[PDB]
């Protein structure tokens, strides 16, 4: 049988910080508290736990010098290599981002082309609002949500 | 290999709407806010799908209140989604949602909403329901959530 | 095709209650307030749905005598019984804890064994924090996110 895996992935917008989001920079929108991509935090997670090798800080940890300034991107081709060498085949994976801004839209299907790379497979991007509700809809915060499946040689 | 999608949506509910949720009419409550009929189970659901197969979501497909969808029920959407989840190239395996809030109480009409939703997705729709224990963004009676999700298939 | 099932469970955290998460006891932190083991009932949720089976609601009812009391344990034993007697194989399953305490990673393989054993199929399991923001990251409350994949016969 093929395996799902899930990841979600909540941080605080930090004012003044470059937008990386989706493994994209996005004009006109603040980035969050490496650089804060919480879509590709989200995915890692979903590839992670489907594959049954735990989540980012298991892997990662904190600070670890052969880390330092890596970027959503290094971490997704890292968390592909893991995956395959466990002998999984990725199948497809899903995002969807939780936030007010920045749009996702114009840049839909850039992001998908971007993160279906990275993975290896097709990787479906989404993205809602909370209509002013929560964390997300009072602008403290973006979420991100991501499912992948996975299937073993 | 088959494919998974997932969807959320969230509506704050407004006073004195009827309450489109699951595809029914629940009397004895509100009433989500939108251009929609506001069924966020619906929608949620047709995220869910639209991810599954690759084909964008919401937005993409229904655009930002065009006059063609205003007041579109949770039904035409998921009627719609169906069709361009299939004119791809996908079968629909399954698909699940859960509704997260206080009102209406899901239970008693459950069987039903899984009867009328596997009739418009085409494939067998779980339906669950959670309350949040009187905390967060839907806490109070402020609002609804869903979370869907979608397993399809080439070809 | 198999089947794909989510679930998703929040609870208030009450001080000086017993930890009871992930079918463990944290015997170290609060203790939400059956158990209110959180990510025991989204995974019980996730079967059930995969399933067609309906939620906790459908099966243990509201206060229903013979189930008052029931641990989180007790819960997935009796959903794996179901699911697998509705004609089902179970393939995989995962959960992630969203919340400050307690830290699942210095327990999160233990947890693995302990739930893998409980529902028969590989459990992922993973916590991620949402950085402050929200219930959670208040530390009013735990929640838990979890993912299901059965097939037929
Ligand atoms: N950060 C965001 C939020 C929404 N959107 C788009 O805007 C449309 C309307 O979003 P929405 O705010 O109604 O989200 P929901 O609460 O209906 O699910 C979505 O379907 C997406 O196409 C986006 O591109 N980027
Ligand atoms: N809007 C809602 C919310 C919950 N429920 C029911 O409440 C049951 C348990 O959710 P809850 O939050 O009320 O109770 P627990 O999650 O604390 O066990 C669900 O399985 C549903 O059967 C419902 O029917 N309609
Ligand atoms: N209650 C918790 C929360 C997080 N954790 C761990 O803390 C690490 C950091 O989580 P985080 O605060 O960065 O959460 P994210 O929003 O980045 O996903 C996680 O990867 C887990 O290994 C834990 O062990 N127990
Ligand atoms: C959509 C997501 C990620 C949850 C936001 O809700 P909150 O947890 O922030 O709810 P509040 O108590 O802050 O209103
Ligand atoms: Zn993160
Ligand atoms: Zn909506
Ligand atoms: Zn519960």
């Amino acid at each position: 049988l093929p395996r799902v895996g899930l990841g979600t992935d909540v941080h605080p917008i930090e004012a003044g910080r470059p937008c990386r989001l989706l493994c994209l920079e996005f004009d006109d929108a603040d980035g969050c508290a490496s650089d804060g991509d919480v879509a590709a935090h989200a995915l890692c997670d979903a590839l992670l736990s489907a594959a049954g090798l735990g989540d980012l800080g298991t892997i990662f940890g904190t600070d670890r010098p052969q880390w330092r300034g890596a970027s959503g991107a290094d971490m997704i081709r890292h968390v592909r290599g893991l995956v395959e060498n466990a002998g999984f085949v990725i199948g497809n994976a899903t995002v969807q981002v939780i936030g007010n801004r920045p749009k996702v839209g114009p840049r839909r299907e850039e992001a998908q082309q971007v993160l279906s790379e990275l993975v290896g497979a097709p990787v479906s991007v989404s993205a809602t609002t909370t209509d002013g509700l929560g964390l997300t809809g009072r602008g403290e915060g973006l979420a991100a949500i991501a499912t992948a499946l996975v299937a073993a040689e």
